[PDB]
């Protein structure tokens, strides 16, 4: 049915176009209409995001370094650690997961 194929194609054509532009326009419109106030929220998430991230990073590194400098002044720490660790490992050797994780990241 030629009239059928044509009527369908046409109907779906205009419908599809108007539809795409309809949903697109509505969504976009709301996005630009909400961005006005949503701007603040977005900025907050971004700021806090980078803030916390860098905060934990800078702090973490600062704690490790500072600790090393404070521990470097005393070999006792290294001895107590190396000894203790090796002690538990010698009496109870259990560190196979080290490899599994080592071959992961």
């Amino acid at each position: 049915s030629l009239a059928l194929i044509w009527d369908d194609l046409r109907s779906l054509c205009l419908f599809s176009y108007h539809r795409l532009r309809d949903l697109l326009l509505i969504v976009t419109r709301i996005v630009e209409l909400l961005g006005r106030r949503g701007w603040e929220a977005l900025k907050y998430w971004w700021n806090l995001l980078q803030y916390w991230s860098q905060e934990l990073k800078n702090s973490a590194v600062n704690l490790l370094n500072a600790t090393a400098i404070a521990v470097a002044e005393g070999t006792d720490r290294v001895i107590e650690v190396l000894q203790a660790a090796y002690r538990a490992i010698r009496h109870i050797p259990r560190r196979i997961r080290q490899g599994l994780e080592r071959i992961l990241l």
